[PDB]
């Protein structure tokens, strides 16, 4: 079991953006994941004054996207089927403004051309992170721009960085909520590349492949984390009577294939986050392809007649995302 | 590890319905689950000539329903937001006919009244089970009627029964596909009741709470089952370059609450079935409430401030469904 | 289209069900045959006089990519597949989905009971509630769907009271003003491009022509005219609150799944011109957009008539007119 | 509504962006003020002359249950919440969603930066692409959304070229025939029942009146008339293939989420009467249906005007006429 990171109770009444001269900081988190994915960059910026942040995945060429918005409490802007960037942020609905900062900077980079085909498209999604801190500072337009400016190829700052600065898990009761973080993982299989990025702020808890609860719902009185279903079932016997994420790959997929891939990978995250896709969550996954590599025409291999196709890619990517969720909770 | 139940390769060219004088059999499966849920009945009937079957959940008063049709290959009829019965069947799209048998018998029971408010509503979903046998016999109208006629309170035939007769799992390669079954589980918490019913015919495999693969993708050469992601990742390194279910409860939920509950419980099944919600699956879950018991107005209890609500019910029901999936694969 | 001004009030509704009768399917001929040229697409229509009720089957043996736009709040749909060998439209409300099983079974038998994934015969079915327009509980069953499929003829469609349209009706602010409609089709070929529209309007609302005249439904026998329903609705409100259509559009122009799905929404929404109100909570409105994927639109959308004049949107506008013509044939 | 027959061709399109200007928000007054009586619902409209481009904000401080019907194939939407304190409509395409952030920020500040879940200020925003109708890259930004919110006045709406409608335009088979539209509103009270419609039509299609006349968009300067786009589309096909609207409808009648969502689809589809074609792949058509949940429909739907005459469907029909009136004010 990891040491606890209890968020502690929120002291409400704290200052907001207008009280500060807010200074973007490039997020470095606890350690840097390095990987090789040409054409993809990541920037993360935060305000210490929150603490809260945004994380921007920039794909300058633009890339086909499916969105799976699955929770009951989704905060999403654009949700486009083609994106030059994905912006994830804290600050609840207010933090969608970070995406406008990214959009504006892309327009300027494009010399303010505005033909239909040249529109710079940014989809943004948010987590509510106001309970995990004592200020009302939200990621703003300037912070979005900073995150884009900080974006570099082949790097991701793990842990408390960017949108993950004040992410937290395990919300049966706030006294047992723990700070998580943001996480990424990367796998290369021949020419195939899969990057997962995740900012888990779940009502549920993070669970590992052995079924151990590793982050969220920590009881200080007992020193142990519990699966929420134990609390829930006891409450019923007694009283009766959000995760935002992206999977980026270079494998060509049709719009239909890509959408089903998104749904598959997203549902797969109920393994590592439990419960998941609840009415209290606004879980949103972006599936993005750079469309560089074809699947073979027939799905066969030494490992099986139906072994090479988009379902197979979905299963592999599902493991990469689990690894990312675990990096976040570490 | 359970003994293998390999489906074996299909011998194609087999006879269909018109070759037989088809005789419904009341399915008893391997053992009977008994439970107490007034107002709910289950019947299961099969044709030995398939073997293939249908399973009918009958709720004569009628009950609010949400449908979560999540796969890429869904075969569904009605999908109504209010149902007097749910009919699950083999026979791929052809087996949707069983539901028409249930509908017709309900109409007759209603003395052929047809006012809007008296329409008898049956939603049906199917699995493709033609690979797991050597005939083209599909559940028909007569078999649907038989299943309804066989329906009794408080009983469910586990295993190879009804729609589960020729269900199978683990389809990276047919040489490793195993027969599953159908399954149910029941929990009562004070006055709250939760029944799960499932017919897993997944491309993926059934996995237990320890992460062990317990049914599907069995390799006769090695005597061991593998998680499909191992086959998939090796295939990629080499070559580059359906589950239908119902959750029935007596807790009142609004249409919005009930729909989100459906999505939550359905995603939860990616724990016990992996992969899940793939393009090759037609996964369909029905969430049905009898609307007999209110949740409290505020969600609080000794176990947490947010511990009694529909998300909490969803987490509990998710465990019941896992238990049902495991009964199916047993 | 010369709509008949004469009323055909459905009239007010313990009638027997199917097995009370020895039901023999009848090949529907309706009031008139539409003839059209669209190889690969066949239509069969069958009814039971004992209803009266019927089914109408579009048979496309090659299979064809399909988008389903199920817009109503009372939809009755089976399959809803993104690829179909047949579309089955039927009366009998939810019970009439059984007709689609008859079609499915017949197609399976024709294949000699082959059941490989690529060989699965896919039929999508949708229904109208037509029990208020008659005094039996007879519905389109397995045998009637099978019969409609067997009666399917290339390049013909029976207009009017035929197949699913036998007891279709419009204008349901009050049943005293509800009129029998029918089914309808219309067809257009524009240099190679073929568009077929099929419609069974059983609307809560009324059928309206291009001039804005109500031509079928909401006939007040005390005035001998048809008003727009909104006039009744607004009077009712002033008083009491004091201070299904199922259709297919089939084309031979290739469209991606995304284009075909938006084409389906566009054509379906366009039917709120010919049927008013439309897409209501009591309607189960369902449109099937089908492409046989025979011919490509040019790579670029240009013509002497504009830079954005040859694309799927343009096809949608054109198909929307073919659908309006079909609605008006049903109401004629 | 007396639509002006005179053309207002947008005309053909390296113009500078926001920071090139010292941008001062202007309170839009348009051509005319609509006045209406609907306590709790305010509208503010602000524009930058340097665009010209604008934002239009509907402010409902109590918060109100909302259904979003995003029907187009090119939708630009932020939030899309099922409960809103404001709806923000803007030009500037995707960049103009930023205006909604200005509104959101202002509302948060008004709350003194309280951030409890129940206190979250919810703004849904949708946009039109209005860059072809002008020669700058100026878009509605944070400051302009904030300004529109500050300018919001109970019971007034500026018709015409104002707020989001400043550079809205219709009829885009070819840009040479595209005309400037505007924004529009209309309001009806029927004994207690209040319905407000707000619309910013930037359609690919054209605005059409109740007689079926094209009144805005697709003006051919060589003929001095407006044809229906389908005439261009079908000629183009014969030749080349040889052998956004964002809107809100606000009412005070209580509707469940299910009813409100079907009400939204019904009213939105009804706009294919006034705008043709509509819901196309190049459109991002988005309608917001909002109820302030003030008054109940009777428990049963009866009246002297029919057994099914007082329900949400009826309200939908009535609101559909208010929306058509709003579309025509925008095109006037």
């Amino acid at each position: 079991d990891p040491a606890p990171r209890l968020a502690g109770p929120p002291v409400f009444g704290g200052p907001g953006n207008d009280a500060f001269d807010l200074a973007p900081v490039r997020s470095t988190g606890r350690e840097m994941l390095r990987f090789d994915f040409p054409g993809v960059s990541i920037g993360a910026a935060h305000y210490e004054e929150g603490p809260t942040g945004a994380t921007v995945i920039h794909i300058p060429a633009g890339a086909r996207t499916a969105v799976d918005a699955r929770g009951g409490a989704v905060g999403l802007s654009g949700g486009y089927d083609f994106n030059h960037a994905i912006c994830l942020a804290g600050g609840a609905g207010y933090g969608l403004e970070a995406g406008a900062g990214v959009s504006d900077a892309l327009l300027e980079r494009l010399e303010y051309r505005t033909g239909f085909a040249e529109l710079q498209l940014v989809s943004s999604a948010v987590i509510y992170d106001f309970s995990a801190r004592s200020t009302a500072v939200y990621p703003d337009k300037a912070l979005g721009r900073a995150a884009l400016e900080f974006a570099v190829p082949g790097e991701f700052p793990q842990g408390r960085a960017g949108a993950g600065m004040s992410a937290s898990a395990g919300k049966v009761d706030w006294d047992r909520t723990e700070i998580t973080g943001q996480g990424a993982a990367f796998r290369r299989l021949g020419d195939v590349r899969i990057l997962a990025v995740v900012v888990p702020n779940p009502v549920g808890v993070i669970v590992d492949r052995a079924g151990t609860v590793v982050r969220g719902n920590y009881d200080a009185q007992t020193g142990v984390r519990r699966h929420p279903v134990f609390d829930y079932q006891e409450a019923f016997a007694e009283q009766v009577p959000t995760t935002i994420s992206a999977i980026v790959t270079n494998v060509r997929m049709s719009p239909v294939e890509l959408n089903q891939f998104a749904k598959q990978v997203h549902s797969s995250m109920h393994r590592g986050i439990q419960p998941f896709h609840t009415d209290m969550d606004g879980d949103t996954l972006f599936a993005v392809t750079t469309d560089e590599i074809d699947l073979p025409t027939t799905p066969g291999s030494s490992r099986g007649r139906l072994s090479v196709n988009a379902t197979a890619l979905g299963a592999i990517a599902s493991e990469v995302m689990w690894d990312a969720v675990l990096e976040a909770g570490k």
